[PDB]
């Protein structure tokens, strides 16, 4: 499923993401936008370390979900990586919340640092009623 902007903003808000561990909804939107273009089916294989990034937040298999094919990987969200490819993003949101509970917070995603940190992200939620 490829979400429309405001559709996603409200979906995320209903899932309790607004202000989760101090992270505004606009930050999550900017993250999903740059990670997957709001596409829940987005996938990226990393030939370098044999891991894959899954879903709307491009959550990596080396640490967060299990796909059975990533060497010496962890599964901190305790989810099959397939759960991160559903149209329903509840499990992906649960996992993204897990990711940010760690030291780096939202900084865990390099894309956020590159495209969202110290940027004007207001435009991501304007007009969405959130």
């Amino acid at each position: 499923k490829v979400f429309e902007r405001c559709e996603l903003a409200r979906t995320l808000k209903r899932l309790g993401m607004d202000g989760y561990r101090g992270i505004s909804l606009a930050n999550w939107m900017c993250l999903a936008k740059w990670e997957s273009g709001y596409n829940t089916r987005a996938t990226n294989y990393n030939a370098g370390d044999r891991s894959t990034d899954y879903g709307i937040f491009q959550i990596n298999s080396r640490y967060w979900c299990n796909d059975g094919k990533t060497p010496g990987a962890d599964n901190a969200c305790h989810l099959s990586c397939s759960a991160l490819l559903q149209d329903n993003i509840a499990d992906a949101v649960a996992c993204a919340k897990r990711v940010v509970r760690d030291p780096q917070g939202i900084r865990a995603w390099v894309a956020w640092r590159n495209r969202c940190q110290n940027r004007d992200v207001r435009q991501y939620v304007q007009g969405c009623g959130v």
